[PDB]
């Protein structure tokens, strides 16, 4: 299924008659805290993929990867972007 369908918002104070799609889109963004946190850890660790072929990851296995501090800036540029977060899978 759609892990996430679409990713949009307008504003966050939506005290009025919206869509059923808002509170669809608020759980799957309630997420997006913690994917800083996953991309932070994938600019570090990376991911167990041979075939990363993503620069916004420190296995990047032809590509360059960022240093502890610099993955910092990196992490929430990544969240806000929607960049591939590959993510370590067990
Ligand atoms: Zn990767």
């Amino acid at each position: 299924g759609s892990h996430m369908e679409k990713l949009h918002q307008c504003y966050w104070k939506s005290g009025e008659p919206q869509s059923d799609d808002i509170e669809a889109s608020r759980m799957k963004r309630a997420a997006a805290k913690h994917l800083i946190e996953r991309y932070y850890h994938q600019l570090t660790e990376g991911c167990g993929n041979e075939a990363c072929t993503n620069e916004f990851c420190a296995s990047c296995p032809t590509f360059l990867r960022m240093d502890n501090n610099a993955a910092a800036i990196k992490a929430l540029e990544l969240y806000k972007i929607n960049a591939k977060l590959c993510d370590p899978h067990p």
